[PDB]
């Protein structure tokens, strides 16, 4: 019997915006000893998972899915690296990024720095303040955006400009939003595991419709566990270990 | 008895164009240190680029490592200086600058654009019309395109027209980008950290002509300048100094 346990990271394996607690490391160690395969699926880049989970994340987890699985590792080896260009084509990319640049130039937010548009493997990250800002400026913009809805207004303008582009808009991050082809949500990673496991369990804190765990949670191929915190994840994994 | 410093540009000085340090250059720098020279690098790009070009042991290879023109400075792998653009320009000017850059990038008609157009570094802003997130092929294609269509040079003209009072220098240093930084924060900036510690300072670089990102340091009166065309000429010129 082969059972895969897939975890969202922020809010599932960690307190919000902090690092993996000892209780989480303990339960993952104990799940692997029982013979569970374990994997992470985040919407961020790998560097962000190293920051939340630690430098040895490739040893802790059998599977590390970065960018929703568009960048995939098994036992620290790259098994997949998607590219957006083959899905959208150059003309649509260039029109999209030119409209995003114009919209970011029209903002009246108090702080802007750099790295507004990050072209990753199979997604574009749009960050209104720019990813090159300080921690203090990042935390400030998070609060600003709850009052002024900067990301939500930009998404609405991009939806209005590009109705038939085949893009999903996902406010995943603290100060940014993700743009990727329809179907390249976190359920994307299931193409690498669907044929290799009897059961796949998914654990995540953002499993409501609109949350970046909804598609993987509701995929017919997985057993979903909605968790409110890492304490719920530990309780749920402990139940599965019992068997 | 004299203290001598040898300062090297990196791309086209320590490396073949756009490629990494050859073992031969590694050898000549070792031989210069053995002969009693202090050696340093002065790059216009970030530190991570220098590590790609020179290797993970760059801080052991060179006594001084000057990245972003010396706005980020290391001596024996210890940070001695990190400049901050915000204290020079203030937030209002940075925000107006980057919004005008974004507008201008949005109005381009170039065939390929991807991402990381505007990089806010320690003491400079890097503007890349195609975006730093493009492939090697796309980067090499844009270098040729820009030689014909002068995209960077026309963006610089628009930014200069928009911001006559901002006290900025515009430097076409890279393969696909240009740098923007306060006047006086060119590669000559690094000389403040060394000018009082050396009897003689030599500079080797390939872009020592007016409009080149090595021009101001090459022509500084504190400098003995050595215009080189390739890393082969750098080996030759350092060999001459070792031989006396
Ligand atoms: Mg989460
Ligand atoms: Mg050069």
């Amino acid at each position: 019997k082969k059972v895969l346990l897939l975890f969202d990271i922020d809010g599932t394996l960690t307190p919000p915006r902090l690092s993996q607690p000892d209780e989480v490391r303990e339960v993952i160690r104990r799940a692997k000893s029982a013979g569970f395969t374990v994997g992470t699926v985040g919407g961020s880049d790998l560097a962000k998972q190293i920051e939340q989970l630690g430098e040895d994340v490739f040893q802790q987890f059998d599977y590390v899915f970065a960018e929703n699985g568009l960048l995939a590792y098994k036992h620290g080896k790259e098994i997949h690296r998607q590219n957006l260009l083959k899905e959208l084509g150059n003309e649509r990319i260039v029109k999209f990024v030119r409209r995003a640049l114009r919209l970011l130039s029209e903002l009246d937010i108090p702080v802007q720095r750099g790295t507004f548009i990050e072209y990753r493997n199979g997604m574009i990250n749009v960050c209104p303040i720019g990813r090159n800002c300080t921690q203090s400026e990042r935390d400030e913009f998070e609060v600003y955006d709850k009052e002024h809805h900067v990301r939500e207004k930009l998404i609405k303008e991009l939806q209005n400009s590009f109705p038939d582009y085949g893009l999903k808009y996902s406010i995943g991050g603290q100060i940014s939003f993700d743009v990727f082809p329809v179907g390249w949500d976190k359920s994307y990673c299931l193409r690498f595991v669907e044929n290799d496991f009897d059961e796949i369990h998914f654990f995540g804190d953002k499993t409501h419709a609109g949350g970046n765990d909804y598609e993987i949670y509701t995929d017919k191929r997985i057993i979903g566990h909605a968790v409110k915190s890492y304490k719920d994840t530990v309780d749920e994994v402990n139940k599965l270990i019992s068997s």
